[PDB]
């Protein structure tokens, strides 16, 4: 019935992978009963920084990336949510389900990333466990791992950064390519076609 009709709360940040220092590693910044509450309100008064952050729904949680400020992830994560704010739910500024990509205006007090113009080939995957995994670049959107492991190790890593050699963001993971559940390469949303979406 239209009454009962529910929504669809917002993206949540819950966290950060710092990469600041000299070791990466991830940041909790908030638990699960208040991440329930911030989506459901829409409201996050939580001060956010850094380049990569750990969302949540209610259902899933993945990872978002700023680069030129806007924070991007994937539509499978987030579809077509609002992200909580100071202010309330912000909508979309960009939605491409033929990308799988989502991206919202990046938050106050986030940090982004500069898109990649070394053309470089020699790339690394940031996770949600902070593991920087060296993948070599075999395509526009395809990428090989130095080390193939088990998909479990990239799961929730979705809408996490491929960066180049000099820290310059190249990509947004979307999709692990896997044989007999061992992860030997990754597709990801290509800078450049952020830089055209923008
Ligand atoms: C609804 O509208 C949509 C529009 C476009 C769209 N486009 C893509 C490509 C898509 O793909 C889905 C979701 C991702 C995924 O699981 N994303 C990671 C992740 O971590 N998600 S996540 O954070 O856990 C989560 C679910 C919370 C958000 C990064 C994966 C980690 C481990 C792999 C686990 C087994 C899965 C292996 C899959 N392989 C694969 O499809 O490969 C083929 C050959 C491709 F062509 F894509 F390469 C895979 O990776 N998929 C399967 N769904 C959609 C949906
Ligand atoms: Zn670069």
């Amino acid at each position: 019935h239209m009454a009962s009709m529910k929504k669809k709360g917002s993206v949540v940040i819950v966290g950060r992978i710092n990469l600041s220092g000299d070791t990466a590693y991830a940041q909790q910044t908030r638990g699960e009963e208040g991440c329930q509450e911030t989506s459901q309100t829409g409201r996050d008064k939580n001060q956010v920084e850094g380049e990569v952050q750990i969302v949540s729904t209610a259902t899933q949680t993945f990872l978002a990336t700023s680069i030129n400020g806007v924070l991007w992830t994937v539509y499978h994560g987030a579809g077509t949510r609002t992200i909580a704010s100071p202010k309330g739910p912000v909508t979309q500024m960009y939605t491409n389900v033929d990308k799988d990509l989502v991206g919202w205006q990046a938050p106050q007090g986030s940090r982004s990333l500069t898109p990649c113009t070394c053309g470089s080939s020699d790339l690394y995957l940031v996770t949600r466990h902070a593991d920087v995994i060296p993948v070599r670049r075999r395509g526009d959107s395809r990428g090989s791992l130095l080390s193939p492991r088990p998909i479990s190790y990239l799961k929730g890593s979705s809408g996490g950064p491929l960066l180049c050699p000099a820290g310059h963001a190249v990509g947004i993971f979307r999709a692990a390519v896997s044989t007999r559940g061992v992860a030997k390469a990754v597709a990801f949303i290509p800078v450049e076609s952020l830089e055209t979406t923008m």
